[PDB]
């Protein structure tokens, strides 16, 4: 029910191993790290995932400072009320989009 | 070798049935309109695209104009270098962006 | 040293009287409230702060973008758009964060000068 | 009525003395080439057009982010950024085009007044 998908706007490619973090209104309870293509999956379940308010929140900078990068933000966060659920982020060192692919 | 993503910002979701065209430096000489996903696959092959300079167009103003919903762009277009190659754009009424994952 | 600009992607227009609070993270690992305002006719926010209150640390800056969303009668996505990052660690700066919006997107970045 | 804005998402900073073309749509549907310029230190290209000038029509604007890029010693992926609309055509309005910049992305909106 819940997937994030993140992409580097420096080097063109996925953003693989960053560190995702679910919180629910905050209370932690899933977490991962993006694959080789970008994609985190897995994160939760349709029994767990009920309607409320979430926080993805995406470890940049430890993702830019693995690349030697210097970033700007502590980290992305992305905060919405709960279909399937996409976060599709693109990170950039001073700037990040985040969109919700909601089908 | 080449695939073209459209997402919506405005309603969450793929964008569907949007027109695409690439070229080459500009000669026109691929096409189709993104699937449910809002995915174009199979615009060109392996021998085809060679490198060079390239523009994607995709026709945003009819997707809009199909939704109700008042456009500013005429279209998005992306002109770059040439792997594979997925071109990825995210639509407002207002504004764009759009980035290249090169794998 | 310290400007919030907000634009709105649907419209085409700033956004305005969009509700923006700033929090620095405390001692305690807490986050302490800062500053806040609303941004202008023109989708900006100037007098946040001053030189001399704004020293080093980690700040968040909320901007309460579900409201601005509500308030055109849009239900929106996200709760509201932010920025969290390291202020001031190399000597004072001037930060600019911009923040484009859309229903279900947003964008922002920084400009440090 | 016409300003362009880019920022560097890289380094977080104004994209200085990075060129701009306009062009508008002629009546046999080439571009004619209608006003150029360079951003200023603050990132801005103020003074392109004219209200008399800058009348109803089909324009592009090109950003060449391309030499923006190389001249930072960066092999970018795009020629450049753009927008194509349409411009005045329920009478004269402000348009303000801002663009952000990374090597392999770019997003733009527009401001209308
Ligand atoms: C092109 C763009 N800008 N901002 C974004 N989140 C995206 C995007 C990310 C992943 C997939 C499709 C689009
Ligand atoms: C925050 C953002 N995302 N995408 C953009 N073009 C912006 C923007 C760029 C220039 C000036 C102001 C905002
Ligand atoms: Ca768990
Ligand atoms: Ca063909
Ligand atoms: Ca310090
Ligand atoms: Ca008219």
């Amino acid at each position: 029910p819940l997937m994030v998908k993140v992409l580097d706007a420096v080097r063109g490619s996925p953003a693989i191993n960053v560190a995702v973090h679910v919180f629910r209104k905050w209370e932690p309870f899933a977490s991962g790290k993006t694959s080789e293509s970008g994609e985190l999956h897995g994160l939760t379940t349709e029994e767990e995932f009920v309607e409320g308010i979430y926080k993805v929140e995406i470890d940049t900078k430890s993702y830019w400072k693995a690349l030697g990068i210097s970033p700007f933000h502590e980290h992305a966060e992305v905060v919405f009320t709960a279909r399937r659920y996409t976060i599709a982020a693109l990170l950039s060192p001073y700037s990040y989009s985040t969109t919700a692919v909601v089908t």
